[PDB]
RNA sequence: AUAUACCGCCAUCUUAACCCUGAUGAAGGCUACAAAGUACGUUAGGUCAAGGUGUAGCCC
């Protein structure tokens, strides 16, 4: 949601440009364009910090395996 | 006599695209504590005095 409650332009934008989308959906959100949708709270501080610190764990975690795996590759 | 013959000189006037919204109707698009907007000719002109090339007139 934009400052004024209403959807955040990008997620129409991204679904023209057939961009998937992943989205934090509190109860007033709207999920309907959302690819992966997460409903959960997204005001408490307490819980965007857990959000961030999942994705940015995930993310990491993919990319470091994505070097050994490919490490590996060439090396076998 | 004619630049109301040209040339010279002066002067007069004339000389987009993309992206969104509305049911992809006519149509519309701003808010900063930010909400779709971003990129030459012309003249019955003057000048025959610091300049020219022609054309015509009269020639008891
Ligand atoms: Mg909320
Ligand atoms: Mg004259």
């Amino acid at each position: 949601l934009n400052n004024i409650f209403e959807p955040h332009v990008a997620v129409r934008d991204a679904a023209k440009m057939n961009i998937p989308t992943v989205g934090i959906v509190d109860t007033n959100c709207n999920p309907c364009l959302i690819t992966y949708p997460v409903p959960g709270n997204d005001d408490s501080p307490l819980a965007v910090h857990l959000y961030c610190r999942l994705f940015q764990t995930a993310i990491t975690r993919a990319k470091e395996k994505r070097q050994q795996v490919e490490a590996l590759y060439r090396l076998q």
